[PDB]
């Protein structure tokens, strides 16, 4: 589809069995998800933005639906605002910026 | 132009006269610069990101040129860490995700 930007771009995801609401970003990098009770094993990581840094957790090859297209990769988990697709999973649902 | 998301959405933008690299962030609401100097006068304000709230200056009504389209609207000036182009720009040049 085409969205535009009057409004954010929220789309519904699917991650570890939940519907969840989330930004398509193209200003992150990497994709990070509110609090969730994942399985597996994780690493610690601090990322940073506006306002400074939040720790996270960071869960690698994790399934991941958009829209209905799927993807695999890097999830982080942390007390974030917002539910944030980065570009490490845009590319893999061939999203792109018109203009 | 059709631009994909392998890389960083980085853009050269002129603002006040000066040229600068910007950021096109579809997760931003608003458009929020590193500290300049821009002439007008200016209103202080708060915006809130990943990590907490921060003070900006709030210019209004501000000529800005992206990648070669022009825009006149709301810019923000603080400590963020990158420039960082917002819907309230992105919508004004015809800017829309495409997957
Ligand atoms: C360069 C950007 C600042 C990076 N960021 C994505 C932005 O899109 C951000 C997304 C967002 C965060 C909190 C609330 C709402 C949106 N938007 C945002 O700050 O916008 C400002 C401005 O306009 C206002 O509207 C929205 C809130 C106000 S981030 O989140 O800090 C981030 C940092 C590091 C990673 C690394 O890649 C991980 O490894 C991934 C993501």
């Amino acid at each position: 589809p085409q969205i535009t930007l009057w409004k954010r771009p929220l789309v519904t995801i699917k991650i570890g069995g939940q519907l969840k609401e989330a930004l398509l970003d193209t200003g992150a990098d990497d994709t990070v998800l509110e609090e969730m009770n994942l399985p597996g094993r994780w690493k610690p990581k601090m990322i940073g933005g506006i306002g400074g840094f939040i720790k996270v957790r960071q869960y690698d090859q994790i399934l991941i639906e958009i829209c209905g297209h799927k993807a695999i990769g890097t999830v982080l988990v942390g007390p974030t605002p917002v539910n944030i697709i980065g570009r490490n999973l845009l590319t893999q649902i061939g999203c792109t910026l018109n203009f």
